């Protein structure tokens, strides 16, 4: 009955198991017209050197990820599968080529250097992401924040405006509890996303509870 979801899949969030993959689909597919799956597949990179490795470490270390999530996500669809084509799976690399994207992105881009709220809301996000990255780094500097800002501006598109971006009339953004996005949801408030955006908060008890 909904119009249309987005699902954003990050390297680093662990609810995105198969199983949990696969719940979430199902449940998206029943209740919208159309469902976007992203995953982030962008500036992760950074973040590795910001740690402190080489180029080539990250750069091997990213590609690795990204394959362990692809096949996966293919798994995933799989196993709901007869029809798999009723969503659309892109990385965000991809999706930043568009237009659309690219339209809002502007827009974005520019709230964040113009709007007091939507800036500290973008930088706790930031910081969320960074205090809850992979692997063994501990300690944040100038270099983290750096990446993590990079990384999440080219999310910001997705945030603010999934209704420009992927051309429909509403969207709802589904979230789990603890991650990045909750920082940004939680900042202080007269600034509105988008018209037609939403975010709805999915707790695996409550799927598998309506499944």
């Amino acid at each position: 009955r909904g119009e249309h979801a987005l699902i954003g899949i990050s390297a680093g969030n662990s609810y995105f198991s198969q199983k949990n993959t696969v719940m979430l689909l199902q449940w998206a597919g029943q209740r919208f017209e159309r469902t976007d799956v992203v995953y982030v597949d962008t500036h992760i990179d950074e973040m590795l050197i910001a740690d402190g490795r080489s180029a080539q470490e990250a750069e091997r270390s990213v590609k690795r990820t990204l394959k362990d999530l692809r096949r996966r996500l293919r798994r995933s669809l799989e196993s709901v599968g007869d029809h798999a084509e009723r969503f659309r799976v892109r990385s965000l690399s991809e999706l930043q080529e568009t237009p659309e994207y690219r339209a809002v992105r502007e827009r974005t881009d520019r709230a964040f250097e113009e709007d007091a709220e939507f800036a500290t809301a973008c930088e706790d996000m930031v910081r969320a992401v960074v205090m809850n990255r992979p692997g063994d780094g501990v300690g944040i500097s100038a270099e983290h924040l750096r990446a993590g800002l990079n990384y999440v501006l080219a999310e910001a598109p997705l945030f603010a405006d999934s209704p420009g971006v992927f051309s429909v009339p509403s969207s709802v953004l589904c979230y789990h509890i603890d991650t990045p996005i909750t920082a940004f949801l939680s900042r202080r408030e007269g600034f509105r996303a988008a018209e037609g955006q939403a975010y709805v908060v999915v707790r695996p008890q409550e799927l598998a509870d309506a499944a």
